[PDB]
């Protein structure tokens, strides 16, 4: 057997172990490493093929791979007694020197010189922006109470989504392209995965439930009313993230995660299951996505039929909002000026609906802020679009695809992934008026006394 084709089944065969069940399938992944480590020891690698057989740089490669036997046989002895957990412990003691001093030898995977200087100014300007940014969004709906209850309760959950990201895996990877490769263990190799997949997975369920609340507020607005969102909105936020824990449980089993050296993150791999990609790629992005498209769809259709919209008197100036109506008159809050009744008067000047028009160009901030919601959605459809594409192709067939997709087009999708992160609070201020307020309310409050 080749140095090369030795190196892949030994790596394919430690996997094994922590998917294993029985101390049986521990024995047989471990006599077939046992076996192909000392197949690889008689062979010579590439990048060091000049040096001499008996050379200072490659009797150190020999004496390596006999402390990487050295931990099979200590683990086969846990393994033959029965000890599963005891066995798979010492099985990723062997993995962890197996990344650390065997990668001197050969390495197949040639990176361009732009992946490694555009991933780290892109992490540490998301970094940035996402810390402050995001803290802010948390600050204005702490202390103002108009925002919060205008449905702006989700947006806290969108931020905390966007904030853990930057406090804990971006960090690790910046240091991961700095020391070129994963530099920390194993655990935080996969927990800063999972902390990702709450973040990504998290943020498309929290992006939908305020699609769907926008949708009931704007459409079936009357029926909306009726329903509370007292106790419902913080149950709603509990149970979509509790709904993505559930969803990221099968990469513990399947084992997608791992370190990519490609973008030198420890993320979700798309190669290690082509059916759980799938599930991916349509249960948890293109359904969201449709579902939220056909909200937005009805809300937009609503404005260019001119609906309910705000209609200002031409008489005493009094400005008739759709989400208020005229409770006191009997127009109960929710009512479109268009299904008031003819025999209905300004509530200040006492002029019919006959002298009335209405207010034309709709602002942003306008019925929950459903113009800056949709914006943030479209934001999250360009930035994810890509590498779902990317997992598509992959979960159709990668015997044949996944060689052909460059890792120039992979970086360059995951580029715009990370970017996400910090791009919410930008577009809270420059599209809704009340959250450009309340940036500056906290800015000139610790800046000044
Ligand atoms: C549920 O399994 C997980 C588990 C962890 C994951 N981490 C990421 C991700 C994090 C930051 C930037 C881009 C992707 C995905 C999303 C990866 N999606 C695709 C289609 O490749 C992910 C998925
Ligand atoms: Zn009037």
């Amino acid at each position: 057997a080749d140095l090369e084709d030795n190196w892949e089944t030994l790596n394919d065969n430690l996997k094994v172990i922590e998917k294993a069940d029985n101390a049986a399938q521990v024995k047989d992944a471990l006599t077939k490493m046992r076996a192909a480590a000392l197949d690889a020891q008689k062979a010579t690698p590439p990048k060091l093929e000049d040096k001499s057989p008996d050379s200072p740089e490659m009797k150190d490669f020999r004496h390596g791979f006999d402390i990487l036997v050295g931990q099979i046989d200590d683990a086969l002895k846990l393994a033959n007694e029965g000890k599963v957990k005891e066995a798979q412990a010492a099985a990723e003691q062997l993995k962890t020197t197996r990344n650390a001093y065997i990668q001197k030898y050969l390495g197949d995977g040639a990176r361009p010189s732009w992946v490694a200087p555009a991933l780290s100014a892109v992490l540490i300007v998301t970094t940035a922006v996402d810390v402050v940014g995001n803290l802010l969004v948390i600050l204005s709906v702490l202390r103002n109470r108009k925002l919060r209850n205008a449905g702006n309760l989700f947006l806290v959950s969108l931020a905390l989504a966007d904030l853990v990201v930057a406090f804990y895996p971006y960090p690790l990877i910046l240091v991961a392209i700095f020391y070129d490769g994963w530099a920390f263990g194993e655990e935080h190799c996969k927990a800063s995965a999972f902390v990702m997949g709450l973040s990504v997975i998290g943020s498309v369920w929290n992006i939908t439930a305020i699609a769907i609340d926008r949708y009931l507020y704007i459409c079936h607005s009357m029926a909306y009313h009726r329903i509370y969102r007292r106790w419902h909105t913080p149950l709603h936020i509990c149970l979509i993230w509790l709904l993505t824990v559930v969803a990221l449980l099968p990469n513990f089993f399947v084992g997608s995660l791992e370190y990519d050296p490609r973008i030198y993150s420890c993320t979700f791999i798309q190669t290690a299951s082509t059916q759980y990609t799938a599930a991916v790629v349509v249960i948890h992005f293109l359904l969201p996505i449709a579902v939220v498209s056909f909200c937005y769809l009805r809300i937009w259709v609503l404005v260019l039929q001119a609906r309910m919209k705000k209609y200002t008197c031409t008489v005493c100036g009094y400005i008739y909002n759709p989400e208020d109506g005229d409770p006191d008159n009997g127009v109960n809050p929710g009512t479109d000026f268009k299904d008031i009744p003819d025999d209905w008067v300004c509530p200040l000047c006492g002029v019919g609906k006959d002298q009335f028009e209405e207010v034309e160009c709709l602002k942003p901030s306008d019925l929950r802020s459903f113009l800056t919601m949709f914006v943030v959605f479209v934001i999250f459809a360009i930035c994810f679009a890509p590498l779902n594409c990317i997992g598509l192709a992959v979960a159709i067939n990668p015997q044949e695809m996944a060689p052909q997709i460059p890792e120039g087009l992979f970086v360059t999708s995951y580029l715009l992934a990370y970017f996400n992160s910090c791009l919410n609070p930008i577009v809270y201020g420059l599209l809704d008026q009340n959250f450009r307020r309340e940036y500056k309310r906290i800015l000139l409050a610790l800046w000044n006394p």
